[PDB]
């Protein structure tokens, strides 16, 4: 089939639109690439597509151990076959720095060099955006493309950048968006994410019912494992809007900041409006215990699972990049109660021991994290050197300033609802074994 989809779309676009594709298509895959270098691999991986239209596709390889952008491990995959390569999963760029010029940056750059200012505009935004669907990616990028070429030769550039601009909006929007949203679910896997959906959920809206939220966490996630990934055809605008519906109408009246994110002139506003939403005040209720019983063990559902999950998210005050890395560990040790000749046994022992080690994990998170949420930044550096003052008698102010800055920096990134996931678990570990 694609032996010969390669080759379809070689013929159908041309040498030069499908060297745009293949820029795209591999910025993406080396977010840490540079411009040189995924430039090169391109030039190469055309030459033989439009020559083999395996034999070439064996010098990559070879050359690859060099001008070629380089995937974390690929020393080792040099080792020999030897195309342990393809199987080298890449992580996705966490902390974007894409930044767009002024307008006349774009006009000078794009009269000088048009070819390069639009591979340099290709690499740099699917580098930055790389989680985004490539459908999205290549889309945006034309649109906007042809906005610097058309515009930037009208009769007057200024005002066809603010008319232009104002209905890319939309497709610019949602491509960010989707990238944010597709990298936390390819950080996660599905069943990660979809917990972490419905922590977020719970978080931000802790009067509601499961019933409420757990449809949420189920839609979005299946939205992403739909949508996140597709050449040509983009379905996250087809999908978005509807799941704002989805949203404002179980939330809505539960909380006043997500009445009025529902108030929004899109649905992507109103989406961005209720991402972006930290987690509220915690209600505080009774503690809950961990789902020890035979019930964890449906294949059908997870309902248990996400019961407890929900009813743990709205009591504990701890951000989810916490609660996502415990919690995927406590399940599935729980799990492991399931498929045993008797699970009552398994059951009846494993209890306080992860319960023990689910509260020290809580209870150094929460240390962590003390006082981020409840205060300004400034605020709460304030209250953090005295708690690190309390704590640290001789401590001098300058083994206090690298402190503060260390433990103020950690919970910037790493204590808000939205923090990054891959960022963020090497963090906690360092972090938890401190102090
Ligand atoms: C970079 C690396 C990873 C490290 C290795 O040493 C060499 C290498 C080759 C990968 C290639 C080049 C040949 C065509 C392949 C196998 C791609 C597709 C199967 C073909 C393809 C190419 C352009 C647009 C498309 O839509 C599809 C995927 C990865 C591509
Ligand atoms: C460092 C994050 C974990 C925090 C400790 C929580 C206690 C969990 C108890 C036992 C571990 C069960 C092993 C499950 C393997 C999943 C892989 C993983 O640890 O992420």
């Amino acid at each position: 089939y694609e032996k010969n989809k390669v080759c379809k779309e070689f013929s159908h676009l041309g040498k030069e639109d499908f060297t745009s594709l293949s820029l795209v298509l591999y910025s993406r895959k080396f977010p840490s690439g540079t411009f040189e270098q995924v430039s090169q691999l391109v030039k190469e991986v055309v030459s033989l597509t439009e020559a083999c239209c395996d034999t070439r596709t064996s010098a990559l390889s070879a050359k690859s151990c060099s001008p070629f952008p380089v995937h974390p491990g690929t020393a080792e995959c040099c080792t020999k076959r030897k195309l342990c390569m393809a199987a080298l999963k890449h992580q996705p760029q966490e902390f974007p720095t894409y930044v767009e010029p002024t307008n006349d940056e774009i006009c000078e750059a794009f009269r000088k060099d048009p070819k390069e200012y639009a591979n340099q505009f290709m690499w740099e935004y699917s580098t930055n955006y790389g989680q985004a669907p490539l459908s999205l990616l290549v889309s945006y990028t034309k649109s906007y493309l042809s906005m610097v070429g058309s515009c930037c030769t009208s009769a007057s550039p200024t005002v066809c950048f603010l008319k232009e601009r104002l209905q890319l909006k939309h497709l610019s929007l949602l491509t960010t968006l989707s990238n944010r949203v597709c990298s936390q679910y390819a950080a996660y896997g599905e069943k990660k994410s979809r917990l972490s959906n419905l922590i977020k959920l719970a978080q931000k809206v802790p009067t509601a019912d499961l019933e409420d939220v757990l449809p949420l966490a189920e839609d979005i996630t299946n939205i992403l494992s739909k949508c996140c990934e597709s050449a040509s055809e983009d379905c996250m605008a087809k999908e978005l809007p509807e799941h704002t519906v989805k949203l404002c109408d179980n939330l809505s009246t539960k909380n006043s900041k997500f009445e009025d994110c529902c108030q929004e002139k899109t649905a992507m506003d109103v989406f961005v409006c209720t991402y972006f939403m930290p987690a509220a005040q915690l209600p505080e209720l009774p503690d809950v215990e961990l789902p020890t019983n035979k019930d964890v063990c449906d294949p059908g559902n997870t309902k248990v699972m996400d019961k407890y999950t929900f009813e743990l998210s709205r009591r504990t005050h701890l951000p989810e990049v916490f609660l996502s890395k415990v919690l995927e560990p406590t399940l599935k040790s729980l799990g492991e109660c399931c498929d045993v000749e008797d699970s009552t046994t398994c059951f009846n022992a494993k209890g306080p021991l992860l319960k023990k080690e689910l509260s020290s994990f809580i209870d150094k998170g929460q240390e962590l994290c003390a006082d981020y949420s409840e205060n300004t930044f400034t605020e709460y550096k304030k209250k953090l050197a005295e708690r690190l003052k309390a704590k640290l008698p001789d401590a001098t102010p300058t083994e206090l300033a690298k402190l503060v800055n260390k433990r103020s920096d950690f919970a910037s990134n790493c204590c808000s609802i939205n923090s990054p996931p891959l960022y963020c678990d090497s963090e906690i570990d360092a972090e938890l074994k401190n102090i």
